């Protein structure tokens, strides 16, 4: 699809079996989701935003479809204000901007 | 343009007479830059962001150029990390999300 920037781009995605709602975020490097439960072992990341610095768990290789686009990757989970796709899985769906 | 999603989308801005980089932010509601000084009335706001909020100075009606497109609209100034061109000014470049 082409998604203009009026409003949010929010998408559906698919996570776990989950169905949630995530912003297609061309300014974060990585994807980051609000607290849910994933499987497997995590490693401590920091991630840096506006207002400064959050500890985040970071999953590895997890299956997401993102607006029906199937990706796996590392999936960045704790105390995020909204669930934000970041660059490391809109280069899986394919995703550019474009004007 | 086509932008790849690979690196950071950065381009070159101008406003106030200043060039600067900065980064093309689909998940940014708001333009945010760092410590600059703009023409004209402004307002506090406080924005909020990954790690909590920051006050900023909210300016309105400021004409930018990025990447070669003229457009006009609010640019809010403050202690980010770093220099976001949010949807408010996307739009206005015809900016999309293609995959
Ligand atoms: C809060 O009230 C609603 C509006 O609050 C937000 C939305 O609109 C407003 O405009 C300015 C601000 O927007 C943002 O801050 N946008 C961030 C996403 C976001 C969107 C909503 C809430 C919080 C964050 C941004 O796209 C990504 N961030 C990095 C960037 C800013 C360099 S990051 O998130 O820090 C980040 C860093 C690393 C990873 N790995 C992942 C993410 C305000
Ligand atoms: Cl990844
Ligand atoms: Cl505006
Ligand atoms: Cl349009």
């Amino acid at each position: 699809p082409q998604i203009t920037l009026w409003q949010r781009p929010l998408v559906t995605i698919k996570i776990g079996g989950q169905l949630k709602e995530a912003l297609l975020d061309t300014g974060a490097d990585d994807t980051v989701l609000e607290e849910m439960s994933l499987p497997g072992r995590w490693k401590p990341k920091m991630i840096g935003g506006i207002g400064g610095f959050i500890k985040v768990r970071q999953y590895d290789q997890i299956p997401i479809e993102i607006c029906g686009h199937k990706a796996i990757g590392t999936v960045l989970v704790g105390p995020t204000p909204t669930n934000v796709i970041g660059r490391n899985l809109l280069t899986q769906i394919g995703c550019t901007l474009n004007f």
